[PDB]
RNA sequence: GCGCAUAAAGAUGAGACGCGUUUUAGAGCUAUGCUGUUUUGAAAAAAACAGCAUAGCAAGUUAAAAUAAGGCUAGUCCGUUAUCAACUUGAAAAAGUGGCACCGAGUCGGUGCUU
């Protein structure tokens, strides 16, 4: 049916999250590929993404300099 | 929702300067002791020849090399940073790729259809 997407952002994270139409979160079964025994796995539609910080561009100019 | 004043901030790119690092050249020395030793020889002994150890000293400032390995594009140019999930094509770019009604919830487990 609907849905909605929540979204928090931050200099190293990600949240994300999606709603539906009765404010629970949805639980799914996803396919797993390779070559294990779990070829599907219930799970649910909510995490967050952790990386690191973008680094500028000083260190090369000065480097080149 | 701009044209604007004040006070700040950031970012970019060049041009150059201080070192530094590590090498070499800073011709450092003295005495003593050790063995091998051409050694005077048949051996001994070094001139310790070769190094070794013990102490004691003495100066000590600087000069040169490069500074990502390197690359070729031989320029007086480039090379440390953004830009990388798995996956199939596609040279690359780029594309596609994994279901869902429902019940629970320990790194998830099922479930109707059903991959």
């Amino acid at each position: 049916k609907k849905y909605s997407i929540g979204l928090d952002i931050g200099t190293n994270s990600v949240g994300w999250a999606v709603i539906t139409d009765e404010y629970k979160v949805p639980s799914k079964k996803f396919k797993v590929l390779g070559n294990t025994d779990r070829h599907s796995i219930k799970k649910n539609l909510i995490g967050a993404l952790l990386f690191d910080s973008g680094e500028t561009a000083e260190a090369t100019r000065l480097k080149r300099t």
